[PDB]
């Protein structure tokens, strides 16, 4: 069940518009700051309740103040670690792609198509496991009524009437793969989004040869297989896990 909390029951905020923010009982949390399906709707987004997912404890409605709380991530997210000196080994870059895997499985099979995954979405805490984060309420109808393309599936570019599938999280995985191993956001070359847009459309993916740490073969053809152009020739998360999980046990441990 989700919890109704209320801002009296922390001692003080600080901005990250998400904010960590101190419980008196409960600790550290984040907080990002129709009054009767808003509710409901954060019924529904409480039961998603997975390892790698991060979770919504409770929700402040009252006179004013409308926010959702979470569970907090120390490290932040996976771009800021990933920068953050990059000594990240291979084992734990791997183990990585694999909790982010199995994390968009359960949104699936939940019924819950993300539309924003990307480094900002997935979060870190101090052993180096991630949770799926969704910051930005992409994935919510009434809480979300009241760079960035880097990671979007060509099909939804200069196209708003492409309702988005299970598919459109696939290609964002596979721009996510390309920046776990690159250590930076994809098109540093871009000058404009309008150009940016249009090659991608046509075709142009994230420079594999730009990736100056080593990585396996095996793993720039399967961001290769995750951003093909047509949807129908992506595989789904748990094909992927299918071929990804014994690569990862032999390889990598
Ligand atoms: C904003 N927010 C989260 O990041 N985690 C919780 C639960 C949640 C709702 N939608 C999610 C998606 Cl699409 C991914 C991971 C967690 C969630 C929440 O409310």
């Amino acid at each position: 069940n989700v919890i109704k909390m209320k801002s009296s029951d922390f001692l003080e905020s600080a901005e990250l518009k998400v904010s960590l923010a101190f419980h008196r009982t409960q600790g550290l949390m984040i907080m990002k700051t129709h009054n009767e399906a808003l509710l409901e709707e954060a019924k529904m987004m409480n039961r998603l309740r997975h390892s790698r997912v991060v979770k919504l404890l409770g929700v402040i409605i009252e006179e004013g103040k409308y926010s959702l709380v979470m569970e907090y991530m120390e490290k932040g997210n996976l771009m800021h670690v990933l920068k953050a000196e990059m000594s990240t080994p291979l084992s734990v870059k791997g183990r990585i792609i694999l909790e982010i895997i199995e994390g968009m499985a359960y949104l699936h099979g939940k019924g819950v198509i993300h539309k924003d995954l990307k480094p900002e979405n997935i979060l870190v805490d101090n052993d180096f496991h991630i949770k799926i984060a969704d910051l930005g309420l992409a994935s919510f109808k009434m809480w979300s009524k009241l760079g960035t393309l880097y990671y979007m599936a060509p099909e939804h570019l200069n196209d708003v009437n492409a309702k988005p599938t299970e598919k459109s999280d696939v290609y964002s995985f596979a721009v996510v793969l390309w920046a776990i191993f690159a250590n930076k956001e994809p098109y540093e070359n871009a000058i404009a989004e309008q150009q940016l847009i249009m090659a991608i459309k046509s075709g142009n993916r994230p420079d594999v040869d730009d990736i100056t740490e080593y990585c396996p073969r095996e793993i720039i053809s399967l961001m290769k297989l995750c951003w093909e152009a047509n949807p129908e020739a992506r595989p789904t998360f748990p094909g992927i896990e299918e071929k990804f999980r014994p690569f990862y046990l032999s390889q990598l441990e």
